[PDB]
């Protein structure tokens, strides 16, 4: 071939008669919301297990314009539920107000620690 391939997009992987394929686990990096923006309105919270998603916090504070959310799940093996989420606000002080004035994870009995950083 000419040696000119097209990249940038993930293509489908078909199976082959070769059989015997090595399976490996991968940790995708998806951000609860829109791409990154101007920092200064960001918040780091840590209260709940892996079930804590970044999208919930972003949505709540959303006046917090450019919304970039990520999450950090923590469990020793499978049975430990303690964890934190990361959020990144890129907007006027309004996003800042979202962070100081608002906790980020409520569970029937849990409250997330919202630590503000501008």
């Amino acid at each position: 071939a000419a040696g000119l391939p097209q990249f940038g997009s993930a293509s489908a992987l078909s199976t082959s008669p070769l059989a015997s394929v090595a399976l490996s686990a991968a940790a995708a990096a998806a951000a609860g919301k829109q791409i990154e923006g101007p920092e200064g309105c960001n918040l780091f919270i840590y209260h709940l297990p892996q079930e804590f998603t970044d999208t919930d916090l972003a949505s709540t504070f959303l006046p917090f314009g450019n919304v970039i959310s990520a999450k950090v799940f923590i469990d020793k093996q499978t049975s430990l539920s303690k964890c934190f989420g990361f959020v990144s606000f890129d907007n006027p002080d309004s996003a800042q107000v979202a962070i100081k004035a608002m906790n980020g994870f409520q569970v029937g009995t849990k409250r997330l620690k919202v630590q503000l950083k501008k």
